[PDB]
């Protein structure tokens, strides 16, 4: 999986590599495309919207190794409305969405559930992040089969209830992302763990993105991104 | 022209790149002498007042290439003062500054243009950054006459009625500064679309202060600043 | 000295570098051992509690230099407690801890002592840093004699009554740390200025911390560190 979409720059004190840092692991590892996804506006120790505006002047290719211009948002209440204003999402070419408990805290399993939903059903959203979080209690078969519905992806986070959420999007039809959360370069692109939950419910490898660039560049495409001509080739 | 005079670190979140990734993107392309310059404090998203005063401690020549310590700061009011203190002063070699809506938001014509010659007739600022800048009207030839009276270059920035105030300066007598306004490394000393302006204009190279390291650093010389030992070279 | 303890990262806008650049340093300047010690978060210009916690991420050794997870805490109060909480102990290995202004104003000699001499006797720090600070008059005597008594090593700051500190360790037989205190990784490693301090005492080298990957280590281990497996070969 030459994919990873889920890390974390400087833009956080709680992360600790650069741009540049994850351009040259990139090049190390293998890696074709990745995206950054800083932590929302409202988040705790999160940058200020302008930092995700500004990734419009991002080069698209560097060393070979294409750069996706992402953000994890924060789902804000039920909903399902995130912290990304229009000028952000035009800025943007995924994303995440999750629950982190400065800006939503932990609830009673159908508030959880609601506001999870909401934010698929928004049709904003491309992956919601760590659902399977046991801070947060979800209906998971309901959340696997809204995402199925409005075709958004749910995460397994290597960082990291992920057996279940597993076999309910295996059951339900939708996708899996794969995620590293790295919030420094040196574990871009390792899902070692995250495949072992995934061989425990015999995943169907056809219904993870992160197998080629081109998978989870058809995806964007199909959710309404205009085509990187940039990124033609990998 | 081998000098790039405007481009910001992660000190602001809306920038990417480190100083060392300056270092190596100069190398890289043939860039002999930049300039870091960083928001002033009073922006929002900028960094603290210590972020200046602590850039005495940068090394002065890195494989090869002269650092300069810089802002780019905002102007605050009609009387031309600016966000930076006597020992941030004492601390960079070049103050850039500028207009940005947090600080001073655009209002008449008249108050722009006061406000922008009290700047250049402060005798403490080196460059205006986006004097064409629609955002902010004002009266060029005014801003230009002053700006050449005062010997204070006028920036031409790439990152952007520029064609208006590369022949005002022409015909004022003053100085141009190129700037790229990079926010990231990968967009350094890249002037393309200043060029054209100016040639659109036959703007004289003798009052490009990009020309040569040894230019721009006899301009500030010239300015006040004592001489840079490290810098013979280039 | 392969062995450099005290230096900051871009999480303080007063420092300039990242992990990756002290890493690449290190490789070039023949340190085999580092450790990240920024800011405790209750000072100005300051990360978030969470930069520390989630230090427990980071990879320990890359290209062959070992990284140590630490923090430069701000003793708070006369009863020698610091601005690092129980989860932050938990991911850190280093723990250092000063005056500075904005947490703990200079004020009487007697007061500056209690407080440093707290901290030295609260049994949760290493280092106590630039304790020759003129800024903050103390009995020096009183300070080595307790931190001999504690096994807490008093620094010698190579970014700087040093003389007299190290002639104080020296007799009260407690150990010293060389840092370098360095806000950019282009001083990493630089003591010259501090081992002729330590000459002009004879300093004895077997009290030196910084002599050795193993001594240090070492030390910390006898303070109460479990040991760390892939430090072994330093
Ligand atoms: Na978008
Ligand atoms: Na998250
Ligand atoms: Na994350
Ligand atoms: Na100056
Ligand atoms: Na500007
Ligand atoms: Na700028
Ligand atoms: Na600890
Ligand atoms: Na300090
Ligand atoms: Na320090
Ligand atoms: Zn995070
Ligand atoms: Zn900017
Ligand atoms: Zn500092």
């Amino acid at each position: 999986y030459p994919v990873d979409l889920h890390m974390h720059t400087v833009a956080s004190t709680h992360a600790y590599s650069t741009l540049s840092d994850y351009i040259a692991q990139a090049k190390q590892k293998g890696i074709k495309l990745f995206a950054i996804t800083d932590h929302g506006p409202d988040m705790e120790d999160a940058p200020h919207h302008w930092h995700f505006i500004n990734m419009r002047i991002w080069p698209r290719v560097v060393d070979g190794v294409g750069i996706l211009r992402g953000i994890e948002a924060n789902i804000k209440n039920v909903d399902g409305e995130i912290d990304c204003s229009g000028k952000m999402f035009d800025s943007l070419d995924l994303i995440i969405a999750g629950f982190h408990e400065p800006v939503f805290a932990p609830h009673d399993k159908a508030t959880n559930t609601q506001a999870m939903i909401a934010t698929i059903a928004s049709g904003n959203v491309h992956i919601i992040s760590h659902p399977g979080n046991p801070k947060y209690e979800i209906d998971v078969k309901a959340v696997a089969e809204a995402a199925a519905k409005h075709q958004v992806a749910l995460e397994i986070n290597n960082s990291s209830n992920c057996r279940e959420v597993a076999a309910a999007v295996r059951d339900a039809g939708g996708w899996v992302a794969l995620g590293s959360d790295s919030h420094t370069a040196f574990t871009m692109g390792e899902f070692e763990e995250c495949l072992k939950i995934l061989d425990a419910v015999d995943f169907p490898p056809e219904r993870i993105l992160n197998v080629s660039p081109r998978r989870l560049l058809n995806f964007l495409e199909s959710r309404g991104m205009a085509p990187i001509a940039e990124f033609a080739d990998l």
